[PDB]
């Protein structure tokens, strides 16, 4: 009985575009919340100053032109959809310190336009050190995340969350977890530039006592 999520997905893509922002109106933001949530931490690499994190990030938008009435394809109202047939924002890593491969990814389509997008990530990232607050063995790694190929007028960035999310991760041996806030930076230039919106989360790692 997969016949109706056929039907729907043969009619949601006749005339559909993954290249064009999907709003209705141009001048219309569309608006993407960001979750993070940490994995592991791959390595922290104290000659070069480089964290690699393995991440979950969870990707939340809604597309105008992928709607449907659930009523006329047997109630069904989500579907799992290759995530390189939408128009996706294009957040990544702004700061990369890396080289620097894909792993495919499905996202999630609720009947209204919503789209879910989980997808696993790596990233490398320069961290600095720090020895003024205890236990005088930290690093601030921040991970500042946000549109490769839109401004903010056109794609506007926002936190789901105060922090990324720690409630599970492998954690490492040497570094403890202190904290991963997140903000929200936006940048206009000059008198009267467009904005770029940017979410950064600063992880605060400490040495790990080995004492008591
Ligand atoms: C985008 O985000 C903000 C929510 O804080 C809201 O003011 C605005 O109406 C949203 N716009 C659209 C088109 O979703
Ligand atoms: C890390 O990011 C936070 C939030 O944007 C910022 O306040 C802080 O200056 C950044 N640290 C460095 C070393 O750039």
């Amino acid at each position: 009985d997969g016949k109706y999520a056929q039907k729907l997905f043969n009619d949601l893509f006749e005339d559909y575009s993954n290249a064009l922002r999907p709003v209705e109106d141009t001048d219309k933001v569309l608006n993407v919340t960001l979750q993070i949530t940490l994995s592991q931490i791959k390595d922290m690499d104290e000659r070069n100053q480089i964290l690699t994190a393995y991440l979950w990030i969870r990707q939340i938008w809604h597309d105008a032109y992928l709607t449907w009435d659930r009523d006329q394809y047997d109630g069904l109202d989500s579907i799992r959809i290759p995530s390189d047939l939408v128009w996706r924002p294009d957040i990544v890593l702004y700061n990369k310190a890396d080289d620097e491969e894909p792993v495919n990814t499905n996202v999630v389509l609720r009947y209204d336009g919503l789209i879910t997008w989980d997808a696993p990530a790596i990233t490398k990232s320069s961290c600095v050190v720090d020895v003024t607050y205890f236990p005088f063995d930290n690093q601030q790694c921040n991970l500042t995340f946000g549109s490769w190929t839109y401004n903010g007028n056109q794609v506007d960035i926002f936190n789901a969350l105060d922090s990324g999310d720690l409630s599970d991760f492998i954690e490492d041996v040497e570094w403890e977890v202190h904290g991963m806030p997140a903000v929200k930076n936006v940048i206009s230039y000059g008198c009267c530039s467009e904005p770029y919106p940017d979410v950064t989360f600063t992880l605060l790692l400490k040495r790990r006592s080995h004492h008591h």
